[PDB]
């Protein structure tokens, strides 16, 4: 998140793997969601 996000807030693996928090359902997924891409 360098300049976009919404109500996600996106969280980072040591290996290089960001996962993004959606903070309504409180749902982590990988794959960045259609409000955010």
């Amino acid at each position: 998140g360098a300049t976009a996000v919404s109500e996600w807030t996106e969280y980072k693996t040591a290996d290089g793997k960001t996962y993004y928090y959606n903070n309504r359902t409180l749902e982590s997924d990988w794959e960045k969601p259609q409000e955010l891409k």
